[PDB]
C-alpha cells in the first residue's frame, strides 16, 4: 500500500523485543519499504486461504500474543534479505528485489511452514510439537531459500534432487542463523520445536542420525514416503556441508574444515551456476568441486575439503 515508512516495536514468539519496519496509512501495516520492493506480512486468521489480509495494527505496537508470529516472520524475512544481499550480492529471492510475502496464523494447530511457490506460510503449531514456526530464524530462512532455489537451480522436489533442495534450505537456514548470531547451531527448528523438551529439533546437520536421518549414501532411503525421502536423504548432504565448514572424521574419512563463509560461497555458487532441476548427489559433488575450483583453484585446500566431505558421506 501507499504510505509513509514507520518503525514499530513489538515482541516475537520467544518474548524478545524488536523494532519492525511498518507503513502508515490509517493503520500501521507490516510492510517494510526499506528492503527491495518491500517485505509484506499477512494474517491468515487461522484459515487456509492465502495470503489473507496485510497485517494492520492501530498503534504500531505489536506486543499481543497474537502479534508475535507476525513480528518474527516480518523481522526474520528482513534478516534473511540482508544475508543474501550483504553476503551473496543477491537482491531478494529472484535476484531482482521481488517483494517478499509471508502469512502467519495459517490454519489451526498447523505444525509446519512452507514456501508455496509465491510466498512463505507459517503455522502456529499445536503448542506441543511446535510453537508458531516463524519464531525460528532458521525456519524462516529455510523457507525463503526454497524461493532462491526455485528461481535458480530449480531442483525438482523429489528423490535426490529434492533432497538437495531440502539440504540447500537447511544449509542457508543455518548460515542465516549464524549471520544473525543469536544462539546459532547446526540443528533445524530448535527454537520452536517441543517447548517442553530442551535440546531437540527436527533435524541435525552435524549428526543427522540423531533423528533417524542418513549420514552416508549407503543408508539412503529409496522408498516413496516424503517425495522419495527429500527431508530424510537431505541428511547426507547436510552432513557433507557440516564437514566442509567445521571439519571432522566421519566413517574414518577426515575432512579439514574451511569455515562457514567459504561453505556459503561454494554452495551459493553451485546453486546458482551449476545445479539444474534434475541434479543428483553425484552431480552436486561435481558442482561443489567446480565451484570451489572457480573461487580458490583446483589445488586449493577448499577443493580438497569438498572432495573429502563428499567421500566421507559416500557420494562419488
Ligand atoms: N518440514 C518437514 C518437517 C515436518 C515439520 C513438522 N511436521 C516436513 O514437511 O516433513
Ligand atoms: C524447517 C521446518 C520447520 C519446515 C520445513 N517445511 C520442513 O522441514
Ligand atoms: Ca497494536
Ligand atoms: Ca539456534
Ligand atoms: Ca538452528
Ligand atoms: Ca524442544
Ligand atoms: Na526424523
Ligand atoms: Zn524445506
Ligand atoms: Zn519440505
Amino acid at each position: 500500500i501507499t504510505g509513509t515508512s514507520t518503525v514499530g516495536v513489538g515482541r516475537g514468539v520467544l518474548g524478545d523485543q524488536k523494532n519492525i519496519n511498518t507503513t502508515y496509512s490509517t493503520y500501521y501495516y507490516l510492510q517494510d519499504n526499506t528492503r527491495g520492493n518491500g517485505i509484506f506480512t499477512y494474517d491468515a486468521k487461522y484459515r487456509t486461504t492465502l495470503p489473507g489480509s496485510l497485517w494492520a495494527d492501530a498503534d504500531n505496537q505489536f506486543f499481543a500474543s497474537y502479534d508475535a508470529p507476525a513480528v518474527d516472520a516480518h523481522y526474520y524475512a528482513g534478516v534473511t534479505y540482508d544475508y543474501y544481499k550483504n553476503v551473496h550480492n543477491r537482491l531478494s529471492y529472484d535476484g531482482n528485489n521481488a517483494a517478499i510475502r509471508s502469512s502467519v496464523h495459517y490454519s489451526q494447530g498447523y505444525n509446519n511452514a512452507f514456501w508455496n511457490g509465491s510466498q512463505m506460510v507459517y503455522g502456529d503449531g499445536d503448542g506441543q510439537t511446535f510453537i508458531p514456526l516463524s519464531g525460528g530464524i532458521d525456519v524462516v530462512a529455510h523457507e525463503l531459500t526454497h524461493a532462491v532455489t526455485d528461481y535458480t537451480a530449480g531442483l525438482i522436489y523429489q528423490n535426490e534432487s529434492g533432497a538437495i533442495n531440502e539440504a540447500i534450505s537447511d544449509i542457508f537456514g543455518t548460515l542465516v542463523e549464524f549471520y544473525a548470531n543469536k544462539n546459532p547451531d547446526w540443528e533445524i527448528g530448535e527454537d520452536v520445536y517441543t517447548p517442553g523438551i530442551s535440546g531437540d529439533s527436527l533435524r541435525s546437520m552435524s549428526d543427522p542420525a540423531k533423528y533417524g536421518d542418513p549420514d552416508h549414501y549407503s543408508k539412503r532411503y529409496t522408498g516413496t514416503q516424503d517425495n522419495g525421502g527429500v527431508h530424510i536423504n537431505s541428511g547426507i548432504i547436510n552432513k557433507a556441508a557440516y564437514l566442509i565448514s567445521q571439519g571432522g572424521t566421519h566413517y574414518g574419512v577426515s575432512v579439514v574444515g574451511i569455515g562457514r563463509d567459504k561453505l556459503g560461497k561454494i554452495f551459493y555458487r553451485a546453486l546458482t551456476q551449476y545445479l539444474t532441476p534434475t541434479s543428483n548427489f553425484s552431480q552436486l559433488r561435481a558442482a561443489a568441486v567446480q565451484s570451489a575450483t572457480d573461487l580458490y583453484g583446483s589445488t586449493s585446500q577448499e577443493v580438497a575439503s569438498v572432495k573429502q566431505a563428499f567421500d566421507a558421506v559416500g557420494v562419488k
